[PDB]
C-alpha cells in the first residue's frame, strides 16, 4: 500500500471526513472501522477525537487497500494517516471504534486493528468501559 497526499476540507464525524484528494473534494469513510453516530453514546467523543486529530495535522495522507476505493454511497474507502499516525487505528486504540466492515481484499490492516482493539477492550476504554 501507498500514502498519498490530501488536505482537509471539513471535518464530518468520527469515521467520515471530507478531503481534498487529487484536487477534488471527497467524503472519505474510514476502512474496518465503526464509531457511534453522533447521536449515540460516544459519538460526540468520536467525531471530536477524530476532527481534533485531521485539523492538527500538518500533513493528512490517504492510504487505499487493495479493493474497491470507493463505495455504494461514493464515499472514498480508506485509511488516513495525521502526521504519520493512522486515524483508524488511533480511534479503535482508545475504545472510540470498534473493528467493522472487513470486507475481503480491503483488509490489510486488519490484524493490527484488532490488537489495538483488544487493548482498548483490555483497558476498559470507553465503549468497552
Ligand atoms: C466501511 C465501509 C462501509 N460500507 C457501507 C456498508 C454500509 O451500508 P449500509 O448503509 O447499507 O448499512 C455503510 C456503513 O457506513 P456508515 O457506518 O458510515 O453508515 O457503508 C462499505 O460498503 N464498505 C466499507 O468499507
Ligand atoms: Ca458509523
Amino acid at each position: 500500500l501507498h500514502k498519498e497526499p490530501a488536505t482537509l476540507i471539513k471535518a464530518i464525524d468520527g469515521d467520515t471526513s471530507k478531503l481534498m484528494y487529487k484536487g477534488q473534494p471527497m467524503t472519505f469513510r474510514l476502512l474496518l472501522v465503526d464509531t457511534p453516530e453522533f447521536n449515540e453514546k460516544y459519538g460526540p467523543e468520536a467525531s471530536a477525537f477524530t476532527k481534533k486529530m485531521v485539523e492538527n495535522a500538518k500533513k493528512i495522507e490517504v492510504e487505499f487497500d487493495k479493493g474497491q476505493r470507493t463505495d455504494k454511497y461514493g464515499r472514498g474507502l480508506a485509511y488516513i494517516y495525521a502526521d504519520g499516525k493512522m486515524v483508524n487505528e488511533a480511534l479503535v486504540r482508545q475504545g472510540l471504534a470498534k473493528v467493522a466492515y472487513v470486507y475481503k481484499g480491503n483488509n490489510t490492516h486488519e490484524q493490527l486493528l484488532r490488537k489495538a482493539e483488544a487493548q482498548a477492550k483490555k483497558e476498559k476504554l470507553n465503549i468497552w468501559s
